[PDB]
């Protein structure tokens, strides 16, 4: 009997690549398969064949009973075939147009496979779509809980926390991307006030995920007590700062999501008490959910 796996590739937001690997974990998990993390060609990470996962997290070799290789052993060892999706089993130099169309039909044939009651016959899966919403809640529950950030980030939310969320009650807001900008930034407003008018067991503040400065300008100019995380290294940087915010958003009495397609909130989503959202069934209007 040899060894069997199942490759987790993604390169986006972490919330895809976290969702995306609870979905990967979940089929290794059901068939027998060992996890392979492996986020080369991050969009924080400028060397493209270093694997990023252990630039932001330390070292995993087990998540719930799978057997897991999150590290630079991607670039050493030869996964064997054959291989799922089909499409991987086609020669590299046939294996250079990628385009989207065939990356959905993977993220399709991935789903029915895992949907399926037979195990494929591949002795490796390759997992190089999007797979959010392809797995339990559990599934994606557990790999917060088992994967740890670095030191040098977790030390960063600590000090943040200390210094704005320990004694209050926090508004998490994340706002992602002229009538346009203008009616977002109302939107956006409307949602703080919706969020404001709840009553907490603490003095509220405003915590603001945004990667506009002018978002951050007028928002904390429109309301009392916003504050927002300040400030190849800067690739390093760019992810650190993300994750400081997703997992601040996951320590936040109300989160609002804007919009509540981004898998950045997904986190804040499974943790946070009240999640307040513009509905996509109706637009235009403001809904809450409380947990579940």
């Amino acid at each position: 009997t040899k060894e069997r796996f199942v490759i987790s590739r993604r390169r986006t937001g972490f919330g895809d690549c976290l969702w995306s690997l609870a979905s990967a974990w979940s089929y290794a998990q059901r068939t027998g398969r060992t996890l392979v993390i492996d986020w080369r060609g991050s969009c924080y990470v400028e060397q493209p064949f270093s694997n990023a996962f252990p630039a932001f997290f330390e070292p995993v070799e087990d998540i719930a009973g799978v057997p897991v290789i999150c590290d630079d052993r991607v670039n050493q060892l030869s996964f064997p075939g054959p291989f799922f999706p089909r499409w991987w089993n086609r020669p590299s130099i046939d294996c250079i147009n990628r385009p989207d169309e065939q990356i959905f039909r993977e993220r399709d044939e991935l789903t029915e496979l895992f949907q399926a009651r037979e195990d494929s016959e591949a002795n490796t899966i390759v997992c190089d779509a999007c797979l959010m919403w392809r797995c339990s809640e559990e599934a994606e529950r557990l790999i917060f809980r088992n994967i740890k950030l670095r030191s040098e980030i977790r030390a960063r939310i600590d000090a943040l926390y200390e210094e704005h969320f320990s004694g209050h009650s926090i508004i998490g807001v994340h706002v992602r991307h002229w009538a346009d900008s203008e009616l977002a930034l109302h939107q956006v407003c409307m949602a703080i006030r919706k969020a404001k008018a709840l009553s907490y067991p603490k003095p509220v503040k405003v915590f603001l995920c945004t990667d506009s400065a002018q978002v951050l300008d007028q928002v904390s100019g429109l309301f009392p007590d916003v504050f927002a995380v300040p400030k190849a290294e800067m690739g390093i940087e760019g992810g650190a700062s993300a994750l400081i915010d997703m997992y601040l958003l996951a320590r936040c009495a109300t989160v609002i999501r804007f919009p509540p397609t981004s898998a950045f909130t997904r986190y804040a989503r499974l943790l946070v008490p009240r999640i307040i959202e513009f509905d996509l069934s109706n637009p235009g209007h403001l809904t809450m959910i409380d947990n579940p």
